[PDB]
């Protein structure tokens, strides 16, 4: 508070200047190897520089594609045990592999991976690298390859809930018209029934909600799910299936073994609407009664 | 001296902090352009740095040929004025010139030139970057171009002189045995008839020094050199053939127009030592006399 301030900033210019004058050094051997990556290295103690935007210059690297780039950076902060500067987020709170995914960038997002990276760190609006994966303008499964092959901390993916009442990566492929990627969860490890925090349904009600007639047999056909599966309100497919009025997709549920015996909620003692009950389509009417009597009924 | 010393030290955090600072931006500049250049500006303020041998980076790249750099290196000092770091000596008291030079760079030597890069100045022998070239293991006035083609402070060193008793670039090419560099000086403007501080010799006088036949017959024709010039100690080209015993050496310069006239010392009143008088070899006092008393003669 005195006069002593002096030691604080004399102090500064100790550990500071070896900083200023290691880059001179650095830039002495690059003088003779023409090698970027040691002059990258001699301000290795800068990587971590933010931005009008909060972006890493690894950040940006990935942001256009300065793969060459990329390529050194990584090398300095592995070689470096700054393993943790490929963490450091913008102010969009998105970490290098999270852009990497964003930009579509499979061969980066890879490279990421094999030198710490932890793909469970969420972004902004609370999506982790597998989750933002599982989007697309157009969609993308190879993206899902590059985390699912090779990566410890990337076995847990599989099994996390986005911010949008929890839909696990399952629901998100069932969501994003993707059986490719169905198939490539479930195959790697993944829960297929899986129950999300919303209102607890599952691949197949997502699949006859949206009615993926496709999704849906893949699903209860080749996935082994689980045909007869209650939500949080208590409905299985056979149920959202007649509400909207999807005859083929009963008449497949039907036939996958769809038990018309359920009842959601009241029109012991405590029964209630049935699938044969809410519909608007006659078409639909029909095969859940005559395939209700006839074969099999009291 | 007291307890105030901490405005200085705090001093330096102000100005320097900038310094560290500036380079965390280039670095993210680096990171969307991948342009080299721009991460060295960023340290602009470090080219300057020596080394063990007292040389900066450019003065390196320049010795292990890492043409890559010198070139980005060449442009941050361009565009930054500090024209002056490009004249930097090592501990041998080289410039990037000298060096440039000495590896026989040739395609450096003129890039150099282009910026700034004083020719004029020597090195630990007192050699300009013109001096240095006219030698070599093996020779090369492939240099000596580069030099003479372009630059302004280019058209001096022909008529400057090395530490040896200050022998012009002229004396130096007979020295050189190449008359390939004699004619490329001359031509481009120097002195034939250069007299050094020594003995006062010149071109010629080396020419028949060295019994350069070649040289001196060159000489005295197309460089249309003075065939009878007298050094310190009063001889002529006549002179020192005889003496050695050059016998077509002393014939060609006799049909040269050499004036058997001429007496250096003593063996008004003031007579000397003839090229009649010292020499060892009966083929050349032959000459000498016959073509005194036949043709022309008292």
């Amino acid at each position: 508070q005195a006069p002593e301030m002096l030691q604080r900033a004399r102090e500064y210019n100790a550990r500071l200047f070896g900083l200023a004058q290691r880059s001179a050094r650095a830039l002495l051997d690059y003088g003779v190897t023409a090698d970027a990556r040691a002059l990258l290295a001699g301000q290795r103690h800068l990587l971590t520089a933010q931005d009008e935007n909060g972006d890493t210059p690894l950040h940006l690297a990935i942001i256009h594609g300065q793969t060459s780039v990329i390529e050194q950076i990584v090398y300095v902060i592995h070689h470096a045990q700054d393993l943790g500067v490929v963490n450091l987020t913008n102010h969009l709170h998105q970490t290098p592999l999270h852009l990497a995914v964003i930009t579509g960038q499979t061969s980066v997002v890879s490279f990421l991976l094999r030198v710490g990276a932890d793909p469970a760190l969420l972004d902004r609006h609370g999506d982790s690298a597998m989750h933002l994966a599982l989007r697309a303008g157009a969609g993308a499964p190879e993206l899902l390859r590059a985390l699912l092959q090779s990566g410890a901390p990337a076995v847990p993916q599989l099994l996390h809930m986005p911010d949008f009442e929890g839909l696990y990566p399952v629901h998100l492929a069932v969501r994003a018209r993707s059986p490719e990627c169905l198939d490539l969860l479930v195959d790697s490890g993944a829960e297929v029934e899986a129950t999300e925090r919303q209102g607890g349904r599952t691949a197949l009600h997502l699949a006859t909600e949206m009615e993926e007639l496709g999704l849906v047999t893949h699903l209860v056909t080749k996935l082994r799910a689980n045909v007869n599966a209650r939500t949080f309100a208590g409905n299985t497919p056979l149920h959202l299936a007649a509400g909207l009025g999807y005859p083929t997709l009963t008449r497949l549920l039907l036939k996958a073994g769809a038990d018309i015996h359920a009842e959601n909620e009241e029109p012991s003692s405590f029964r209630g609407h049935t699938p044969l009950d809410l519909t608007c389509s006659t078409k639909v009417k029909t095969l859940l009664l005559n395939a209700a009597q006839n074969t099999m009924e009291p």
